[PDB]
């Protein structure tokens, strides 16, 4: 019933242990000392950090609980605005733009948006195959720069072109360090006058761009794109169509969304099969005896099973978006030993629900693609890479996809040595990245 | 391209190829003349069965293939129905049961049956060490009576108390005649007592079933397969499953329980007490792990070496020999091997075992070593209960039992094959070790 606490600063409270590099993996650490719940304090806030399958099954009980706005969130809103990912539930616009944009992210949708992730998986194949001996490949850069083009050109119709560069695009160069200006605020409280300056900068450089294309698009060309679904797509609750300024959030939001969290997926996915050379094997297997076109159906993707069961495991490990926030809708009491009223908010810290021995067993910290043989094998809320409820991952299906082609074609084309031995590193944004990982690919010599 | 054949016998074809009564061990010796894939065809039914985990690797994916009722299930259907093991996958009685079923199922739930597990594993333990001297234990019949009252206790809160009986229940008289028919049918006025007495086995089975059933309905509630079904609803559809259907699981988790389950229990102590070297290292291991006179669920999950000479029994001699599947669209087999929407395959699953490929030359030894990493076992090589969403629900469940009871076995007792044994498999449905003996001598660890 008493709930315990990490060690505390004075008048800042727990806040001093945010003040790192690596906070995720630092409450990782405190909840191994701690078990599987215990209270964060602040200056002006309280939070619950939770960590077991038990107490977050019932956190995720949408009759009690719904999502939060984290302090994380709410300083993305300055620039995500009422997008879906940082709007309330009872806000007008997130359930106006979840109907609306529901049919444009479905299993059944990523038929039209195959053919445009072919594109840039095509493109990071054959930079690969064209580096010299010796050479190097730069995995979370390399990654980055097809889940950005995949999202450009799926979700806008327009092209980056990240691999034409090596300084990013004038659009993430804002938007990279709008998140870094945010996740710093995480851990504050004149002389940040500087900082807000570059804050606004920043957000002007997204809308001028994104409400420039928004207002280039609106020619009346059609396309495959959630662009054309946003102009055209009318809510049928409310029968209103969204309006120009959530349209620009929306397309912000899915850029973020987009771009590095997916791609740490397949960093992560890259990492866990370099390291384990039977899982790469029988991997590399699947992609060879599958995919026998040059050219990946949709069909072929969805018959990489192990391949999905390869990125269910990397999620399991180091979840991209590592949690999610909650607050009590009613007085309640969670695991029928921690009294909640009203309001109070609830951390999910996903890495370490995903480490419940209880779930799990005792080879937690061991890369098993083979637990997700079978999907119903998996008991409930057991493993939430992807949010609950209807306040959960949108583009699930769309970042399964993309990364399931691209793994495959990798794994097709492509031997992959750690000629470096790797010493994970994880580089600590508002996502998780493998800082530094490198490998070398020997090509298989299979054309396009 | 061309798919062989075995002989023929006119307008039979190859039907009397299974006149026999090891049909199994017989299909397992066409495979080795054959190889990977033959044709087999009988009056009315053509199927292919597939030997290689080449060829499997494809007939497991679910977007291809379906399970199908294999000629055996359909006659096992006339008494198990529409249960989860003889439903076709479109049925909405299989999804449903299937949703309801699936928690009841986890390893998680069987945290709940461990007690019952070891109360049943207790009574086997204490009727060996109330032997006297130079008796001996017939293993087969001992395991199913310890598997028979696992799932009574566990599914329905029912003693079926074997060890108190020379004759078997009288529902079970009925089920394993009605086995019997149900394969005998497969390779055959001259058979009219047959279908009386068929329908005679059928009621003694409905008519006991359906009577727990009712009685469960006295309100007592339990951690049993029985409350799970009587109180649970779909999630899907919303619905509970109706009366019928409920008949249909207990006496399917009656069938796919016990005469599987004992079989694998059967063939590891076989497979033991012919390989000393592994009967030592997994005794050596029961007696490192289980230091408390009751082992717990925790324990249990410690037997790593207990797992792998289960999992390596289940690969030579897997006790559900066999599954069908049928093709869902016009598709080719291994790019030679052209098959039309709905034609039938098998998987045999001892011969994809004994792939030289996947396992090396040494398959025919009982290396329990191989299952040391199971990311080093390539994908669908070791398939013993079965494929995708129609795999074995009680997987758990007979794994779980089969560690607790030979953890204990091992702990307990020397083991000593004083016949030699010769290996002889009965076939009914299932196989197992017939007139498979040895002796225990009990190393006087108390309870
Ligand atoms: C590995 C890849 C991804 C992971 C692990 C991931 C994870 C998550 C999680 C945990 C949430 C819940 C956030 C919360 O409850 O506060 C979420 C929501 C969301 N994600 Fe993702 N995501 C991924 C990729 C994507 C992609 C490709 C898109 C493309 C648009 C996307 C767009 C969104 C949106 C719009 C929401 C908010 C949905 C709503 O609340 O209505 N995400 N994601
Ligand atoms: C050594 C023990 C066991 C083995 C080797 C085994 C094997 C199998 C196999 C191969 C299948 C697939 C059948 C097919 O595809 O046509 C299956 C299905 C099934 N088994 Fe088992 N089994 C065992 C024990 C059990 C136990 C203890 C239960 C307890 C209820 C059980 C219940 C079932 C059920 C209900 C199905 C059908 C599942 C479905 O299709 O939805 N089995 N088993
Ligand atoms: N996103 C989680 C973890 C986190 C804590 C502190 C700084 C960054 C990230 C949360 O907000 O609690
Ligand atoms: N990830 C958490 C971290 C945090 C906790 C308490 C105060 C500030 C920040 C979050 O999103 O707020
Ligand atoms: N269950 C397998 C093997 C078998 C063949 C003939 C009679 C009994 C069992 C199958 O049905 O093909
Ligand atoms: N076990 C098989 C045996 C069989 C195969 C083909 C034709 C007749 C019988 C089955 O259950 O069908």
């Amino acid at each position: 019933k008493e709930m315990p606490q990490p060690k505390t600063f004075g008048e800042l409270k727990n806040l001093p242990l945010l003040n790192t590099d690596k906070p995720v993996q630092a409450l990782m650490k405190i909840a191994d000392e701690l078990g599987e719940i215990f209270k964060f304090e602040a200056p002006g806030r309280v939070t619950r950090y939770l960590s077991s399958q038990r107490l977050i099954k019932e956190a995720c009980d949408e009759s009690r609980f719904d999502k939060n706005l984290s302090q994380a969130l709410k300083f993305v809103r300055d620039f995500a605005g009422d997008g879906l990912a940082t709007s309330w539930t009872h806000e007008k616009n997130w359930k106006k733009a979840h109907n609306i944009l529901l049919p444009s992210f479905s299993q059944q949708a990523m038929k039209g948006y195959h053919a445009m992730m072919v594109d840039i998986a095509v493109q990071l194949v054959q930079k690969w195959e064209r580096l010299n001996a010796d050479e190097h490949i730069e995995v979370p850069e390399d990654m980055t720069r097809l889940t950005l083009d995949t999202i450009g050109l799926c979700g806008f119709n327009y092209r980056f072109n990240s691999f034409y560069r090596d300084q990013p695009h004038p659009f993430i160069t804002s938007m990279v360090r709008a998140l870094d200006e945010a996740m710093n605020k995480l851990q504050r409280a004149p002389a940040y006058d500087e900082n807000k300056r570059q804050f606004q900068e920043d957000i002007k450089v997204m809308n001028d761009l994104v409400d420039k294309i928004i207002a280039d698009r609106k020619s009346g060309e059609q396309s495959d794109d959630l662009l054309t679904h946003m102009l055209n797509g009318k809510d049928p609750e409310t029968g209103e169509p969204l309006d120009d300024e959530n349209i620009r959030y929306q397309i912000i939001t899915f850029l973020i969304a987009g771009h590095e969290v997916t791609s740490g997926l397949l960093s992560f996915a890259l990492y866990f099969l370099v390291k384990n050379p039977h899982v790469l094997q029988k991997a590399a297997e699947e992609a060879a005896r599958v995919l026998v076109d040059p050219v990946p159906s949709y069909k072929q993707v969805k018959q990489l099973k192990y391949v999905g069961m390869v990125l269910n495991e990397a999620l399991r490990l180091w979840p991209t978006a590592p949690a999610f926030s909650l607050y009590a809708k009613e007085d309640t009491v969670l695991g029928g030993e921690y009294p909640l009223e009203k309001g109070d908010e609830l951390m999910v810290l996903i890495p370490q629900l995903h480490r419940d021995k209880t779930i799990w067993g005792d080879d937690v910290e061991e890369f098993r693609p083979e637990r997700f043989e079978n999907p119903s094998a998996i008991p409930q809320h057991a493993f939430k890479p992807f949010g609950n409820g209807q306040r959960a991952c949108i583009g699930q299906q769309f970042a399964l996809h993309e990364a399931t082609l691209v793994l495959g074609m990798m794994l097709k084309h492509f031997d992959f040595e750690d000629h470096t031995n790797y010493e994970l590193d994880i580089k600590e944004t508002l996502t998780l990245k493998p800082e530094g990982f490198v490998v070398k690919a020997k090509s298989k010599k299979i054309p396009l």
